[PDB]
């Protein structure tokens, strides 16, 4: 079944190293395996367009059997054959299956093993945190088996940002807030005068070599200097437990036609938990991230299709 | 206030012949009156476009000026103007604000004067109805007043639509199943048994120049030629009760451009049945059409229009 397919693939997301890999867990997604059932593609299927999220997740050694086998069954249903955002690593397979490449954005990637608080580089990122404090701002975060107990107040601060924000739940690269999915994940919270104010799920894999978030809300009346007290409570936290690196997600770039297209693309959907200046704050390495389509004019095509997808999309798993 | 203006427009909406200017009732779209306040442009915004939908509404004499407006608006607030599904009309319009027009698809409009179900022309049809009706089929248009009752059972079979197609809620060009937005309209609905199978809610004027209907939703139990049934019902419904016309809706209508517009009429101009069963009844078909400055921006705002539909706003 469907469900047993998420619960398999969880399964191989926690014992790799990609983060975002744990968007399988919404249940939104389709997900094809390998022969050997130790690696999944996951995508979605929008008008004429198959549309794989990010790269194939598990063993490296059945990537290039899996791309191709996407690749063709997108080819026998009549459409066109698409990845979304995925590394350099990937690149490669895409070549050998006829695909060309266009970048979309960069991760900002934090080093946490040499993000030293206390030292001078990051002074002002210290100043923020003692004066969040001063503001009475607290952070937590809250293990799996303690969501439970926050959920309604999760729920509260979740539905108040929809409605300030005057905007609906998205899809497929972007998780939404459905119970079943919030109780799977870690939550760091913010707190002031003893209420939570900012929450942000946690997506880790037992390896510890990336973390990453996936929602990231705050209330209307959230203190200036948020962003700053939970992202640096989020890194320090991270560090801590012995994470290598923390990813702070795709932010736009700092051939026309298509061009303009990129640009707005990431514009639209790059900028939900932070503008690009603000991250360069961190001093992130910045890795790019492709979209891998057969020609130039499919790629504005599929990228449409691809805007469906998380805009709209499918209704997925719902408790 | 925005609920008094969206109040305001509908008010406007009653007294002239679009049927889909309705729209404006579920409070998704900004408002921008002319100045007498007799007319508006009802829009979007999103990305680096302000996307008008359809055609301004109200008093002609004022819509020369409210167009202007509208792109001056938009380009004081750095975006680009685009006007999604207008009509032939307004094409000089637009054309005095340099924007260029590009055909998105066609409207199926039914002239209901001339729409004889008893008469050979219409023999397939007229036999639809009589065979939905052996399958159990029954028709009714429920008022404003009498809709509270079916409301529960409409929710449901409005969820279970959702659950099956595994889709979720539209805005801007569509409406979305929002209680106090289907307590607005009749709602015409179809009974297997003594159970909604299907409904639509429709959508008139005062003048009774035109109606038309947005959501359309039939359970997944619903017998093959409820569309039939629910359609040739909606039809002489209409047709006794004094209207000239029932608007079908958009189609599609089949060179980066072309494929574009290829593409986005499978993408929303297929959810209340497609061109082949529009044409059944016979319609004169319309054209529509998007306007913006430049081929380029064509794709651009699309874009832009195409986010609006699918995600967009909260809403009221």
């Amino acid at each position: 079944s469907n469900a047993e397919d998420v619960e398999r693939a969880t399964d191989i997301v926690m014992r790799q190293d990609s983060a975002d890999a744990n968007l399988v867990r919404m249940g939104d997604k389709h997900v094809m395996f390998s022969e050997s059932g130790n690696a999944f593609i996951m995508y979605g299927i929008q008008g004429r367009s198959w549309i794989a999220f990010a790269d194939p997740v598990g063993d490296e050694e059945d990537f290039p059997d899996l791309v191709w086998q996407f690749v063709e069954a997108a080819r026998g249903a009549g459409a066109r054959a698409a990845f979304y955002q995925i590394s350099p690593f990937l690149l490669s397979h895409c070549a050998d299956a006829g695909l060309r490449a266009f970048k979309l954005g960069e991760l900002a990637l934090v080093d946490l093993t040499a993000f030293e608080l206390k030292g001078g580089k990051l002074a002002t990122l210290r100043q923020s945190l003692s004066r969040g404090a001063r503001d009475g701002l607290t952070f937590e975060v809250v293990e799996q088996s303690q969501v439970p107990d926050i959920m309604d107040e999760l729920q509260q601060v979740s539905d108040g940002w929809l409605a300030h924000h005057n905007t609906r739940e998205k899809r497929f690269s972007l998780g939404a807030f459905e119970p079943d999915y919030i109780l799977s994940q870690p939550v760091a919270v913010l707190r002031k005068d003893g209420k939570i104010t900012a929450f942000a799920n946690l997506m880790v894999t037992e390896t510890k070599k990336e973390a990453t978030i996936d929602l990231m809300r705050f209330s209307a009346d959230a203190p200036r200097g948020s962003m700053d007290f939970l992202f640096v409570s989020i890194m320090q936290h991270l560090r801590e437990a012995g994470y290598e690196s923390f990813n702070l997600g795709m932010a736009p770039m700092s051939w026309d036609r298509i061009g303009s297209t990129l640009f707005e693309h990431g514009e639209r959907f790059y900028n939900f938990k932070g503008l690009r200046a603000f991250k360069a704050k961190f001093h992130p390495k910045w890795e790019p991230r492709y979209l891998a389509v057969q020609n130039g004019a499919d790629a504005a095509l599929a990228l449409m299709d691809a805007t469906v997808l998380i805009s709209g999309g499918v209704r997925g798993v719902i408790g």
